[PDB]
């Protein structure tokens, strides 16, 4: 419950759009150098979405143990990140679960704005549902994402029924869910825990079209008043993350809507930890993912 010691060390030791994207990529590949991912067979590809081609990467496990494709949406505040920044997480998800994983390079803001990545993420999920029989898998997919990518996975899940899209589960890793309400964790951990109040504002300015967008349910899936019938859900939070309370409240709300829900707070942890392989909690959370999906298919 105190701040993990390795996290403390991490936090102690630490301007242009293109080069802000760059330092994000460099921070990521620096973590991967320090703690290399397992080897995994991949193949690049493209998906035709209603907003353009979107690059994807398919991960193939050494040993296929799971009978649904995972579709992973990377985080980074809708502004940063890509297939490469999240390779360390996706590689381990692929090998630990023994699932084929579709990692998605959706359109980043501010070039694309809300709700372009929502539509594209829906299109890729539909693509994967269509391909699944030909991979030898069940047609129902698992959607998954971290932070901003958890937001997308949550919106995709809520829109699944309307869009005739089969989803077997949703893995939300410290997701952003509510852009309207100021929770206690948002106030208590506003500064100093990697993800900051000022950054969250800036991401919002880049992603949304106008301030009114914050209350739209495809920006804020938490405001959706009827969560009955949604995909079984694994919701992971970090204790010391401003996003913690919305994530946890959402899992509570799903539980009360009859949705089979597993809720896990990682104590001592901060936002982003599932892409930070310097922390052993990253692999623990990946084992949590593998255990949860055993209870699915
Ligand atoms: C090896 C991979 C490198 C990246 C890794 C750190 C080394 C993880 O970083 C993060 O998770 C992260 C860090 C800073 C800013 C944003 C994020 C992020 O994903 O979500 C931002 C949230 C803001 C609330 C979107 C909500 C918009 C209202």
């Amino acid at each position: 419950m105190p701040l993990d010691p390795r996290v403390e060390q991490f936090l102690a030791q630490m301007l242009s759009l293109a080069e802000a994207r760059q330092q994000f990529k460099q921070g990521a590949l620096l973590l991967d150098q320090m703690v290399p991912p397992p080897p995994v067979d991949t193949e690049d590809g493209t998906v035709v979405t209603t907003h353009g081609p979107v690059r994807i990467r398919r991960y193939i496990p050494d040993r296929l143990r799971f009978s649904h494709p995972l579709v992973f949406y990377h985080g980074g505040g809708f502004v940063f990140g890509d297939i490469d920044t999240h390779h360390g997480l996706v590689a381990r998800l692929c090998q630990t679960v023994g699932a084929t994983v579709i990692s998605v390079d959706y359109s980043l803001a501010p070039e694309a704005k809300f709700p372009v990545p929502v539509a594209e993420c829906i299109d890729v999920a539909r693509w994967a549902a269509h391909e699944a029989p030909g991979w030898g898998l069940k047609p129902s997919i698992v959607v998954a994402g971290d932070a901003a990518g958890g937001n997308l996975a949550a919106v995709v899940s809520q829109r699944a029924k309307d869009e005739s899209l089969p989803i077997a589960a949703q893995l939300l890793f410290y997701p952003a869910l509510d852009m309207v309400h100021e929770t206690p964790s948002k106030r208590d951990f506003a500064r100093g825990y990697l993800l900051e109040a000022d950054a969250m504002q800036w991401f919002g300015e880049q992603y949304l079209r106008t301030p009114d967008d914050v209350s739209h349910p495809w920006a804020s899936p938490a405001l959706s008043p009827d969560l009955t019938g949604l995909p079984p859900a694994l919701v992971i939070t970090a204790e010391y993350d401003p996003l913690r309370d919305e994530g946890e409240a959402y899992a509570e709300a799903l539980r009360a809507a009859g949705v089979p829900t597993e809720q896990i707070r990682f104590d001592g942890m901060i936002h982003g930890f599932m892409t930070m392989p310097i922390f052993p909690q990253m692999e623990a959370a990946i084992e949590a993912v593998a255990r949860f999906l055993e209870r699915i298919d």
